[PDB]
RNA sequence: UAUGUGAUGGAACCUCUCCGGAUAAUUCUAUCUCUUCUG
């Protein structure tokens, strides 16, 4: 397709991949802290623990 | 809610250090209570 030099918006896509959304929750807002949990996770030297 | 000839992020241990310890005989004698009416 050599789509170089063409940023493109309506130009042809022989194969295009759409976005993926959660089934059954297309219109459901909530908040970030209501579904997700936050941890830190660290890196250890393994020479001195 | 991406934009398309190129995503090892499974590509990273919240790890390391610190006596729930210290002191104490389950023992034993002095009152308690305020208004009485001329005495």
């Amino acid at each position: 397709e050599k789509s170089s030099k063409t940023s493109k918006s309506p130009v042809l896509n022989n194969v295009n991949f759409s976005n993926f959304n959660v089934l059954g929750k297309e219109k459901e807002f909530l908040n970030i802290e209501d579904v997700a949990d936050m941890r830190v996770v660290n890196r250890v030297d393994q020479q001195s623990g």
